[PDB]
């Protein structure tokens, strides 16, 4: 339900670093 870069069906994943 909640991360940065992780999933595929709700709406994170990736976005630095």
């Amino acid at each position: 339900i909640a991360s940065a870069s992780c999933t595929t069906x709700i709406c994170t994943c990736s976005c630095s670093s």
